């Protein structure tokens, strides 16, 4: 109903449609991407510095640490957007690693409409201290792009990038993208 077929436009590059979005998924640093939207994976007090959330905040730089900061103490949030400071990209939204990812990137997807953005690239969110399980967090993130194009809620979004540190994480992407190819 919504899936087309999986191939490789590049190297390692692999991809598929979900409805009008192209979904991809590559192995890499995150830190090197370029989209509207670069996603954090991080702690609940949003200043963790420790894998993908290490390079994220090392490069980003020290105003979005201190805006980081200054919003958890704020309120309590289930996600914090802030600017992109050194990243090549409009804002970097922080999402909680340990949170349920369906849920996280269905909050993501969403804040990207209301922007009217058109490009965004995460990491394999849950994977690195909050020690989800790969096979699981692929089927989430996966289920959430489904959810947003059978809702008719994707206008703005056209690109979504899982751009993953360990090449074995990557190849439960591809398995799964293979089990849902039309
Ligand atoms: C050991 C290790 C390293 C690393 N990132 C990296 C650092 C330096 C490079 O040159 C390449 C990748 N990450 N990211 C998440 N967990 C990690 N664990
Ligand atoms: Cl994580
Ligand atoms: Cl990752």
């Amino acid at each position: 109903m919504f899936y087309g077929t999986v191939s490789s436009p590049d190297s390692g590059v692999y991809e598929m449609k979900i409805g009008s979005i192209i979904f991809q998924v590559a192995s890499g640093d995150i830190t090197k991407e370029e989209a509207d939207v670069i996603v954090n994976s991080t702690s609940n007090s949003f200043n963790l510095k420790a894998g993908v959330s290490k390079a994220i905040l090392e490069c980003a730089g020290q105003n979005v640490e201190r805006e980081c900061s200054q919003q958890a103490q704020q309120r309590k949030n289930d996600y914090i957007i802030t600017g992109g400071g050194f990243l090549r990209c409009k804002n970097i939204i922080h999402v909680i690693g340990g949170n349920d990812v369906k849920s996280s990137v269905s909050s993501v997807l969403q804040e990207c409409e209301k922007k009217n953005y058109s490009s965004i690239c995460l990491p394999a969110i849950g994977t690195g201290n909050a020690k989800q399980h790969p096979d699981k967090v692929a089927e989430a993130i996966i289920d959430a792009i489904e959810d947003f194009v059978q809702k008719g809620s994707a206008q703005s979004v056209k690109k979504v990038k899982v751009v993953i540190f360990l090449p074995q994480v990557l190849d439960v992407f591809y398995a799964n993208m293979k089990k849902r190819e039309g």
